[PDB]
RNA sequence: UGCCCGGUGCCGGAAGGUCAAGGGGAGGGGUGCAAGCCCCGAACCGAAGCCCCGGUGAACGGCGGCCGUAACUAUAACGGU
């Protein structure tokens, strides 16, 4: 339970980031794949379905073999 | 060589409360023709001791429980009761 979190959370510093919610530019960016929407209000309201799907397609495009 | 004098001990306290013998003798009783003789007996005065008020530990002794809370988990300096 402990070592697993240190893979997920880690140091929690400004780096190590998975997603930026920069209110100035109304942007939510998943830096690990490059998908960025611009509905920072709807995303924060709970419409995270596109970000999960856009990671889902790049999730099996982690299984591209030979 | 710390904190606790509520209990026990000891020390201090001419007040107060309780308290024996004794003092007191309201008012009762027995007996006698009577004068009397004989018993009972309220209030009230009346020590120490105990009660009561303090002090006292190198006097007898005694020195808690539960719940919550911090940049990973853990822990809890902190808080509540
Ligand atoms: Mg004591
Ligand atoms: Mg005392
Ligand atoms: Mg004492
Ligand atoms: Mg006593
Ligand atoms: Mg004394
Ligand atoms: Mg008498
Ligand atoms: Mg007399
Ligand atoms: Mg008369
Ligand atoms: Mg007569
Ligand atoms: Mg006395
Ligand atoms: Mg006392
Ligand atoms: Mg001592
Ligand atoms: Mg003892
Ligand atoms: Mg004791
Ligand atoms: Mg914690």
């Amino acid at each position: 339970l402990r070592k697993t979190r240190l893979a997920q959370i880690g140091t929690g510093e400004r780096s190590e980031k998975i997603r930026t919610y920069n209110f100035p530019q109304s942007r939510v960016t998943d830096h690990r794949i490059g998908f960025t929407t611009h509905d920072l209000e709807g995303v924060l309201s709970g419409h995270l379905t596109p970000i999960l799907e856009a990671l889902k397609r790049a999730d099996q495009e982690r299984q591209l073999a030979a």
